């Protein structure tokens, strides 16, 4: 019985777009591993030409603790498998056919079965162009491309939940179709993608770099972001990308993933694997060692995290569902968006409150020791409810400045950072959202039992008091160890 994953990619080709990606390496990792008789995964990657894009395959994938595993199983062999399996494609989102040249862009137009596109720029407070050209008009080089491809049998699409922008309480899955707000002081009440598309770009002085400019862009895309209802430059293109794949995709049948959130890997190739420092991170970072006492943040309130492991088999649970093409369903009626919440604010949800204990008590039972190696002072995370009680301590600076005592006003721009930190990070840890879990909880319910083995994606059997101190911010530490 079940859902046949395993069996599926059965010899299977894909276009892949994250390269250095964090969460699409996992899932080529999670897909060599569970069947290498996989048709080949294509990888997609930046630079300067294809002998310097074969260096980044090595260097940043083949060469990775990641892989370990799958270089254990293949002997001497792995290096050989790896050449047969990952084809380096020096590309670019930014440009047509996703900036691959022609000989070769129409070799993988033919061969393909399974377009994954996790590209992406995830700065939130991001110039417009450039958060535009990616997240928005790249999705549309894809899907344009996607279309002169011969055997295309599912477009996997990788968004936020945050894409759900300032929609409050539960939130269901649902698409979002061309013309779409999220509008339920300043406010827009029709999506002009032709409008925003000019604001962003136009003629841009092509050629002017004053990050003076470079600033006049990203504080405009906030402006839109929020004249339309979305926290920030980001989650508002994200959400134009769905707009854009909705509107294009025509035969073909994309699925759409929401994760919110991703890190370290619960438990798969092995609990702890973590790329890069975006969000919740560089804060857990931060008062791992000198400046946060406390932040700004409802302490009742959630943070929607999952664990990329558990992304990734939600992933490849919708690719063996949704794009084993059929013929009586290609010749009955295009169907819709496969939206896909895979996210924790609805069933487990971690609270603001249980975060500010397990940063305290996984930094204190092994602390960071710092420059001297000398061992870390970090008491608990004290969480404030208004920007009044957050900057009523500045009662730091003065305080925190006792290192000087000995015998017998001072100037804090180091508050003015810790606040400003904590004014940006304000819309999230305020968030209205949850995130309904609810499609991708049918999905389990599909799996075989053998199946919920291999690709575990309840979201369920996470005990964060486990899961943040001792497999999230361990092998966090580690990775950002350079
Ligand atoms: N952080 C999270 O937990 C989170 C949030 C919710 C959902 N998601 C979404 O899921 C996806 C996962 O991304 P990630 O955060 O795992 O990794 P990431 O490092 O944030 O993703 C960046 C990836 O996109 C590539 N990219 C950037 N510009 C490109 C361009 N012009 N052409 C082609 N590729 C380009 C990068 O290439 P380079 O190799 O040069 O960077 C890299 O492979 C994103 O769409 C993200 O928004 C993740």
């Amino acid at each position: 019985g079940g859902i046949g994953i395993a069996e599926f990619l059965g010899g299977k080709n894909f276009l892949i777009t994250g390269g250095t990606g964090f969460l699409a390496k996992v899932l080529i990792e999670k897909i060599l591993r569970t069947n290498p008789d996989v048709g080949k995964i294509y990888v997609l990657i930046k630079a300067k030409d294809g002998d310097a894009a074969l260096k980044r395959l090595h260097n940043e994938v083949v060469d990775t603790e990641l892989f370990s595993r799958l270089q254990e199983i293949h002997g001497k062999d792995y290096h050989s498998f790896a050449a047969r399996k990952l084809v380096p494609v020096v590309g670019d989102v930014r440009e047509a056919n996703v900036g691959i040249a022609p000989e070769l862009a129409g070799v993988i137009a033919d061969e393909v079965d399974i377009i994954v596109n996790s590209a992406a720029n995830t700065t939130f407070d991001e110039r417009y162009d450039v958060a535009m050209d990616i997240n928005t008009v790249g999705p549309f080089r894809i899907m344009s491309f996607a279309q002169r491809f011969r055997r295309l049998k599912l477009f996997l699409q990788v968004s936020t939940a945050y894409v759900n922008g300032q929609r409050q309480g539960v939130v269901l899955e649902k698409p979002f179709r061309l013309g779409d707000t999220i509008a339920k002081q300043h406010k827009n009440t029709m999506l002009d993608i032709e409008a925003e598309i000019k604001l962003a770009f136009d003629h841009r002085r092509h050629g002017d770099d004053s990050a003076s400019f470079s600033e006049e862009m990203k504080e405009l895309g906030l402006e839109r972001a929020k004249l339309h209802g979305w926290q920030d430059t980001y989650v508002f293109t994200k959400a134009m990308g769905e707009m854009v794949i909705n509107s294009m995709r025509g035969d073909i049948p994309v699925v759409t993933i929401r994760p919110s959130v991703i890190e370290s890997t619960w438990r798969d190739p092995f609990p702890g694997w973590m790329e890069g420092n975006r969000m919740m991170d560089p804060v857990v970072l931060y008062y791992g060692k000198g400046q946060l006492s406390g932040f700004l943040a409802d302490p009742e309130g959630v943070l929607d995290v999952v664990p990329a492991d558990m992304v990734v088999n939600a992933t490849l649970a919708s690719m063996a569902k949704h794009g084993r093409g059929g013929a009586a369903a290609a010749a009955a009626a295009a169907e819709g968006m496969h939206v896909y919440h895979v996210a924790s604010s609805t069933v487990n949800p971690l609270a603001f409150g249980d975060l500010s204990r397990f940063l305290f008590q996984h930094f204190t039972g092994s602390p960071y020791s710092d420059a001297a190696g000398r061992p870390i002072h970090v008491p608990p995370m004290r969480l404030f409810d208004t920007m009044e009680q957050f900057a009523s301590y500045v009662e730091t600076d003065a305080l925190l400045r006792a290192g000087r005592l000995a015998g017998a006003e001072l100037c804090a721009k180091s508050v003015e950072q810790t606040i400003y930190l904590g004014s940006i990070y304000q819309p999230y840890t305020f968030y209205g959202g949850r995130f309904d879990n609810g499609n991708t909880e049918a999905l389990i319910g599909e799996m075989s039992e053998e199946e919920k083995a291999r690709f575990h994606f309840d979201v369920r059997s996470i005990e964060w008091t486990d899961y943040i101190t001792n497999v999230h911010i361990p092998g966090l530490r580690k990775h950002v160890m350079k």
